[PDB]
């Protein structure tokens, strides 16, 4: 699949073929400086946002932390939080998602940041969405 180039935020776009074991998704962009305190990347089914297999949500709040969760039919599950905040307001990032058989691995600027165990089948994910305090240069699939 060809990359999404300069997609406007909020963005949602199809992942051709769906998530597959071994697929790497790169999100390259820049956190905005003075335009809110959260952004999110969502791996989801369709365009509604009610079924999100993996919600990755950095929050520049309470010292900085990231939330990971899953939404099923509108309902959020148990939150996983890491206090490590590897993003900075105004700064560019390379955010890499790797789909593996039991989990996602998430790399930020070349360093493993978190994993997230699958709670729903990843093959049902056909769409990526990005929202909040970020601008995007590209989303690639490889
Ligand atoms: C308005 Se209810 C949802 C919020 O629940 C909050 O828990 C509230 C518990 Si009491 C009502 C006992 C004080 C969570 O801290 C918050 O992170 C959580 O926020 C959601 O978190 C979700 C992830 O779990 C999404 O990020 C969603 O966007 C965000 O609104």
């Amino acid at each position: 699949q060809a990359p999404y180039l300069s997609p406007a935020v909020p963005f949602s776009g199809t992942i051709q073929g769906g998530l597959q074991d071994g697929l790497q998704i790169t999100v390259n962009g820049t956190v905005l400086s003075s335009s809110g305190t959260r952004f999110a990347v969502n791996f989801q089914t369709g365009f509604s946002g009610n079924d999100i297999a993996f919600h990755f949500n950095p929050r520049f709040e309470d010292g900085g932390y990231v939330v990971c969760n899953t939404r099923q039919n509108g309902s959020w599950g148990p939150e996983e939080r890491k206090t490590h905040m590897p993003f900075q307001k105004g700064m560019p990032f390379d955010l890499c998602f790797l789909v593996q058989s039991s989990d996602f691995k998430v790399m930020v600027n070349g360093i493993l940041f978190v994993q997230y165990f699958h709670r729903v089948p990843f093959h049902r994910v056909d769409t990526i969405s990005v929202n909040g305090s970020v601008q995007l240069s590209y989303i690639s699939f490889q």
